[PDB]
DNA sequence: CGCTGCGAAAAAAAAAACGCATCCCGGTGCCGAGGCCGCTCAATTGGTCGTAGACAGCTCTAGCACCGCTTAAACGCACGTACGCGCTG
């Protein structure tokens, strides 16, 4: 048929339907959301990595992703992202 | 005479007429979203190994107080000049 290009578009849909259940999203914009995710992936991973290296750690922990997010994101956005991030970690650990 | 009243006359200014552009209404029609079909490869399980990082301390650096001598800046005020600021043609 054709090779398989991955995305984030299905995970954007799910989050869109959670947030505005009566709303669609044009291809062109779904692109722009994809780009966005990808951009803010590379940025948090990047700074995460730099943090690890700078401190001689070979392991990127949640602790790095957290500090990455505190450096990249502005005050309010950071707080929440730190909160939604910590929440997710706790609820994953406790599930096993 | 002065006052005044009026009658312009002069703008103001208003109003209103015109005509133009921006909105919105309601029925077309087209295409891409959104939703199914299979299906395939990437995530999960579970479980083995070995080493990154947590800790418990051991060292000696280097960063924080205190302390007067000695200046070179700071504060500051007064006087005056060059510049910033605004109006017009």
């Amino acid at each position: 048929k054709r090779s398989r290009k991955e995305s984030y578009s299905i995970y954007v849909y799910k989050v869109l339907k959670q947030v505005h259940p009566d709303t669609g999203i044009s291809s062109k914009a779904m692109g722009i959301m994809n780009s966005f995710v990808n951009d803010i992936f590379e940025r948090i991973a990047g700074e995460a990595s730099r943090l690890a290296h700078y401190n001689k750690r070979s392991t990127i922990t949640s602790r790095e992703i957290q500090t990455a997010v505190r450096l990249l994101l502005p005050g309010e956005l950071a707080k929440h992202a730190v909160s939604e991030g910590t929440k997710a970690v706790t609820k994953y650990t406790s599930a096993k």
